[PDB]
């Protein structure tokens, strides 16, 4: 039956957007409700969720206006259609920043953490404590003798120093120092169990402490190390604030303690970057959506602009999205090369956030951009292609699943809350 086919596809479409709307509101409520989920990653998720929620609101509004001049001739319809077009471009560009954030998350590590904290020195300098230092936090000897310090650096670099050391030599010594730090931790009886239980991010935090203080130094934090091994992060944060380390160097200590408490790099992020993300996800759609609306209002205005087959006006809305998908696939490829690298070199386990986040984002990219690339310049089997509506309806539900409901951290929050109710 012809009419029966159209009706049944209508049902699956509307229940797709119903399940998606409900799931996205529930998932955003989870991300906002639990305080431990308040990190930049989940904020980016919340903006993506909002774009999908608004898309669903447009769908329900268009459907609800069918009940009670026809609706195709009104201007309210053209406004709802323009808002929906905006939401679609927002989906694709917040997916773009999702991918960009993932890439930079894979590019940050202990080496960059320490290059921020310790600084770079070109010449020998006598630090406040009496130690001569150079490079990236490379302390030589407390011996108050510039002559002997330059010699001690000469044997530890290979060539004659004279005082000035190039950037390459400093990076070489920096790798040496970081490897010594990890070998120290694994050769310590009070630090190996906790380091082996920590995730890569909190591992880098522990290494940071060892790079500043020392192997036997941080082993003195008996009280904090025990509760770090017990997954009780917040207790250990407040405990680490009551330290000599926190009062001597507070700005570095707060960054490291944040990394322990949350397991993220948020304490090393620049805050204008997130504003550039919001200027991409919400701002750039505004930059090609509204001229399309202007030209469709002045030069192609017939039935809420549904007859979009005349001129270049279809391209000014489809070339930007193609752009956002092209880059999204290039990111898609590059990320893969990185992840399989870091997994093979045992720099990363499949239990870390970078891998799980790639496990979701690498799914969504070819799930949302492959249609746009395949039919790139095609303007316009009927039942079989009407199955695009089912997937575009269930898109937001899948976003809520892959970015909330199967996330391990939120499942932790639910079990922790039930445990609080029992005890
Ligand atoms: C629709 C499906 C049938 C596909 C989906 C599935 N996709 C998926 C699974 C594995 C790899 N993968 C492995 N190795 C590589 C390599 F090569 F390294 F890149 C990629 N890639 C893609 C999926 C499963 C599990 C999750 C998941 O737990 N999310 C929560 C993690 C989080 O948000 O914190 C997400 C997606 C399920
Ligand atoms: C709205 C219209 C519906 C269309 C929706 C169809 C989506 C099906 C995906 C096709 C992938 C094609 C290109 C993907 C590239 C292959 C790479 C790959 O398989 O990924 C490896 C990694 O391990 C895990 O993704």
């Amino acid at each position: 039956s012809p009419e029966e086919q159209l009706l049944f596809l209508y049902i699956i479409y509307t229940v797709g957007y119903a399940l998606s709307f409900s799931a996205l509101v529930i998932a955003s409520a989870i991300l906002l409700g639990f305080r431990h989920l308040h990190c930049t990653r989940n904020y980016i998720h919340l903006n993506l969720f909002a774009s999908f929620i608004l898309r669903a609101l447009c769908v329900f509004f268009k459907d609800a206006a069918l009940k009670w001049l026809s609706y195709q001739d009104s201007l309210a319809c053209r406004l709802v259609f323009l808002l929906m077009q905006y939401c679609v471009a927002a989906n694709y560009y917040w997916l773009l920043v999702e991918g960009v954030y993932l890439y930079t998350l894979l590019a940050f590590n202990i080496f960059e953490m320490l290059r921020i904290d310790e600084g770079l020195r070109l010449k020998i300098y006598k630090d406040t404590e009496g130690y001569y230092t150079i490079g990236i936090g490379h302390l030589l000897t407390k011996s108050p003798s510039l002559n002997a310090a330059k010699s001690e650096l000469d044997k530890a670099i290979g060539r004659n120093t004279n005082g000035v050391i190039t950037k390459d030599e400093a990076e070489k010594l920096f790798n040496q120092d970081v490897d010594a730090a990890v070998r120290g931790i694994l050769r310590n009886a009070k630090l190996k169990p906790v380091y082996d239980s920590l995730d890569a991010v909190r591992r880098a935090a522990l290494i940071n402490m060892v790079f500043q203080m020392g192997e036997t130094g941080v082993a003195g934090f008996t009280n904090s190390l025990r509760m770090l091994q017990q997954k009780r992060w917040d207790e250990a944060a407040v405990n680490l604030a009551k330290s000599r380390w926190y009062n001597q160097t507070p700005n570095r200590a707060k960054r490291v303690i944040t990394t322990f408490r949350t397991g993220t790099w948020d304490a090393y992020s620049e805050q204008w970057i997130f504003r550039l993300y919001v200027a991409i996800g919400w701002g750039v759609p505004l930059l090609f959506v509204v001229p399309w609306g202007i030209v469709k209002y002045l030069y192609e205005d017939e039935g809420c602009w549904t007859r979009n087959s005349n001129m270049n006006y279809w391209l000014i809305i489809r070339l930007p999205i193609l752009f956002a998908c092209i880059v999204n696939f290039l990111i898609f490829v590059r990320v893969i090369c990185i992840v399989v690298s870091k997994l093979k070199a045992n720099l990363m386990c499949k239990t870390d956030i970078a891998f799980r986040l790639a496990k979701s984002t690498l799914t969504l990219i070819p799930l949302l951009c492959t249609h746009e690339v395949i039919f790139a310049f095609v303007m316009d089997r009927f039942i079989k292609l009407f199955t695009e509506l089912s997937f575009t309806s269930f898109q937001g539900l899948m976003v809520a699943i892959l970015y909330c409901f199967v996330n391990n951290e939120v499942q932790l929050e639910f079990r922790k809350s039930w445990e609080r109710w029992r005890l």
